[PDB]
């Protein structure tokens, strides 16, 4: 299953957000999968998350990660919106519906 | 002098901005002292920098650092604007009015 790797993604996201919050303190640092959107592609090679990046905004912000050599690495060269449009997910955990 | 410690502060700010820019890509990276304002206080114990934090804003954003055990450590509990008002700087390098 994909949960071990999803956990890596959320750990990495929180680690980066914690550092980011030192220089831009509106960044949320307690990102939780059950309050986010998660999709897995290419049998675990790409994971796209949508999260509440800012403590004072409801908006979802999306990020694409690659799982390479057992580690979650963000890849801002991947357009996550386009990626979700263009590929069939192997897994979805959609907790935020935005009309 | 204070240049060794000012350099440690800019190095640290740049390391944080690099990571920050991965999640919020308007954060500017590779900030240079010559494009920023720097003030040193307390014989080098506290260093306050004013930088162009955002690629999409001209505005200067300020951050206070402490030098402890030879390391530069950001301290967000210090209000840097007030700190500069209330202390006499030992050194200044002001490049933005």
């Amino acid at each position: 299953g994909y949960q071990k790797d999803i956990d890596k993604v959320y750990k990495e996201q929180n680690q980066m957000n914690k550092i980011a919050s030192k220089v831009q303190n509106t960044i949320k640092t307690d990102i939780k999968q059950e309050d986010s959107n998660t999709h897995v592609y290419k049998d675990g090679k790409v994971i796209v998350i949508g999260i509440q990046l800012y403590k004072d905004r409801e908006k979802m912000y999306y990020f694409a990660y690659e799982i390479k050599d057992g580690k979650a690495e963000i890849n801002r060269e991947i357009d996550p919106i386009k990626y979700m449009k263009d590929h069939k997910a192997d897994y979805e955990d959609e907790n935020v519906e935005v009309e």
